[PDB]
């Protein structure tokens, strides 16, 4: 997260870190057994880490749980990142508490201008690299597709939205991949892609979660 702030320990209790020897992606706890992340975060040997603040120190509120199944969306396109969403089933149920909590899925999509909270342990610099050990947060509005497309020249599919600031300075970044965009208490976005970080006219692009709720529900019912 570039141009954000230190969240405070366990203030984003649905935020998970995916670990394969090191933190490599975020994710969001959606019930005691399931995490939503980005399809581009898929790999074998994922351990889900819940209740994290400092990812390098055991502070006492963590739960580390192996993935039993990973399910990349059937239509994920790794060339364009269309349908950039994956479900991870935990080997055992998380013990839900004030620091390890689920976030609700949307009933309806969010409109342009809606303010959201984006979080993660990704790079905090627009130029060069520094990786924070504690969770960082950013407030950002959803942008209209038309303003986003005209400013950036990006192709925005129906399954993507832009959020952030066209003036630059505030954005998600590498290492925030898979993490939540929460708006009015609903998981509306997943950190997906962009061009650099926090650059003028290059806002962040997010998987449009509301389009996937039927898939998520059916998948959970059958797995
Ligand atoms: C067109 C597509 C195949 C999707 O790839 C575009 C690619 N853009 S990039 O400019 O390579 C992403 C990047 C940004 C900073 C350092 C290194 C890489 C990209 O974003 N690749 C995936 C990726 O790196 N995702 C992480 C990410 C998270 C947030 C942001 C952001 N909001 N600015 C950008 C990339
Ligand atoms: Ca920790």
């Amino acid at each position: 997260i570039v141009g954000g702030y230190t969240c405070g320990a366990n203030t984003v209790p649905y935020q998970v870190s995916l670990n394969s020897g090191y933190h490599f992606c975020g994710g969001s706890l959606i019930n005691s057994q399931w995490v939503v992340s980005a399809a581009h975060c898929y790999k074998s040997g994922i351990q889900v880490r819940l209740g994290e603040d400092n990812i390098n120190v055991v502070e006492g509120n963590e739960q580390f749980i192996s993935a039993s199944k990973s399910i990349v969306h059937p239509s994920y396109n790794s060339e364009t990142y269309n349908n950039d969403i994956m479900l991870i089933k935990l080997k055992s149920a998380a013990s839900l508490n004030s620091r390890v909590a689920s976030i609700s899925l949307p009933t309806s999509c969010a409109s342009a201008g809606t303010q959201c909270l984006i979080s993660g342990w990704g790079n905090t610099k627009s130029s060069g690299t520094s990786y924070p050990d504690v969770l960082k947060c950013l407030k950002a509005p959803i942008l209209s597709d038309s303003s986003c497309k005209s400013a950036s020249s990006f192709i925005i599919t129906s399954n993507m939205f832009c959020a952030g600031y066209l003036e630059g300075g505030k954005d998600a970044c590498q290492g925030d991949s898979g993490g939540p965009v929460v708006c009015s208490g609903k998981l509306q976005g997943i950190v997906s892609w962009g061009s650099g970080c926090a650059q003028k006219n290059k806002p962040g692009i997010y998987t449009k979660v509301c389009n996937y709720v039927s898939w998520i529900k059916q998948t959970i019912a059958s797995n």
